[PDB]
Parts: structure tokens; C-alpha cells; sequence
């Protein structure tokens, strides 16, 4: 786990939304060019403590409350970098495709005899990055376009959908 | 993070000591018998099976996977394996009255106690307990797990996986 110190922007904002999952707190959205992005926060990071207080069991509503009510300009956090993450490298065939359907940023079926099949891609998982590009918060058509334009090698990072 | 190849050999009774289950359009190890061909190649609960005898496991039902293993030529069964892909090991410390600070039921952690070691270390609910202090506890009863945690020394290392 690592310590990070976020400095609030002039607006009072750090550019971070947190979510309650399995009685922990997880990074859910990191805004571009924000205090949160500066210190290297990503979707799926786990927040163990904020200003010395355990996040365990906090609701999403609470976590938002605690960040909003943080006195002062610096907020300290203890982070476990994305603990649930599987990165799979596939390769396009002459479908020009890798072999999967997705919807709302989540994989929904695996095509038989495809590189996604050969490489054990899993359904009910969120797509987080494609070839090093963050796709959290993108539209399905934007993800499809990144896949369409990709070279043969497609490396995807996934997480459980929780 | 790449897959590994194992070659197993059915034992005198035609068995390898492995039960497989379909999850999320994959195949996962669900139970490894002690002192079996499967344990002796290092298979564990939650390992992912990508290929058996060169055929993709993607989309196979649990019954199909059972059938494939039943029908396979016993002297040489090849499997391509990804080592337990969702796995997190967390180290905790018992407090002055012996508690690490979580409740579990049917082998799944269900509650985290406020201000405990399990809280401080971010233990999660809706996670199956796989090992305690290196010991596999899959298939053990809640009361047997509780026993391993009660009798444990002060340091309690737990390996968990999403359920």
C-alpha cells in the first residue's frame, strides 16, 4: 500500500469519485488532469484510509461526505493499487476481430475458436484499458473504435464487475 | 502471468482428483483431492483451465468439462493453466483477545469489524477464503475454518478470492 497526498484544486476538487464495494472503498472515476490523476490514481484502486481513518464499511455516500468535509487543502490517502486486475494479450484473426462482445464496457460473450477464447477472456468483467489506453467512462462505440483501429495485438486489462 | 503447461496421468482408479466448474465463460478448478495427480502438479482451487488436450475450455459447461476429463486418454492429459487469477493475500494481526476482525459464513467473509486489523488492512466481504497461513481451507466447514483461525498464532495471513 502506498501513501498519496492530493492537493485540492482552486475549486476545492480533487477529481475523484469513490464507491463502496465489498465493504471497502474503491476509485470509480478519475478526472483527466486532476489532483487525483497527478498522484496516479486509477479506476479500481482500493482506498484503505483517508486522513488516517479506515474506509472499511463506508458507504459511497459517506466517502463522498468525508472528502467534501475534509478540512484544508491536502487530503492524505493510503492506496492499494488496483488489486483485482488481469491483463490478457490477444491477437486479431481474419474476422479482423479478437472474439468478444461487450455492452456498457463489460464483456458479455466470447466467440468460439477466437483469440479471446484461446486466451481465457471472461465475461462479466469490465474493460479498463486497451493497449495502455484508459477506457473507463468511454461509450461502447468509442471502445469499439479503439478495438477496430488497433493493430493485430490487443492487450486488455479487465476487472470483476462487482 | 502467462499460462503454464501440466501433464497429468490418471491414477489406478482412472481419476485425476480434479473437479472443474464453469464461471464467466471460463473453466476453473473447483476441488483438488489431496495426494492426487492434480495436486501433484500444483493445481489449486481457483486456477483457470484455458485448454485441455489442446482444445479451448471457453464456454464449456461444468458437465461438459466433467465429460471431457472422464473420456480423456489417461496416460497423458495436457492442460494449459493460468494460476489463480483473482487472488489477494492479506496479512493481519490478532488483537489482545484473539480477534483479527471479520465474520465469515459458508467460507465467505461477510462482515468486517470496525477498527480491527481486518479493517486496517482492507479485507473484503463477498470473498472466499482460500488459504490461511498457507493452508488450503477450501471445502472445510465454517467451524473448521474458525478452528484454524482460533488456533492460529498472532499473524494471520489469508488468501481470498472474489466469489
Amino acid at each position: 500500500p502506498r501513501e498519496v497526498i492530493l492537493c485540492k484544486d482552486q475549486d476545492g476538487k480533487i477529481g475523484l469519485r469513490l464507491k463502496s464495494i465489498d465493504n471497502g472503498i474503491f476509485v470509480q472515476l478519475v478526472q483527466a488532469n486532476s489532483p487525483a490523476s497527478l498522484v496516479g490514481l486509477r479506476f479500481g484502486d482500493q482506498v484503505l484510509q483517508i486522513n488516517g481513518e479506515n474506509c472499511a464499511g463506508w458507504s459511497s455516500d459517506k466517502a463522498h461526505k468525508v472528502l467534501k468535509q475534509a478540512f484544508g487543502e491536502k487530503i492524505t490517502m493510503t492506496i492499494r493499487d488496483r488489486p483485482f486486475e488481469r491483463t490478457i494479450t490477444m491477437h486479431k484473426d481474419s474476422t479482423g476481430h479478437v472474439g468478444f462482445i461487450f455492452k456498457n464496457g463489460k464483456i458479455t460473450s466470447i466467440v468460439k475458436d477466437s483469440s479471446a477464447a484461446r486466451n481465457g477472456l471472461l465475461t462479466e468483467h469490465n474493460i479498463c484499458e486497451i493497449n495502455g489506453q484508459n477506457v473507463i467512462g468511454l461509450k461502447d462505440s468509442q471502445i469499439a473504435d479503439i478495438l477496430s483501429t488497433s493493430g493485430t495485438v490487443v492487450t486488455i486489462t479487465i476487472m470483476p464487475a462487482f
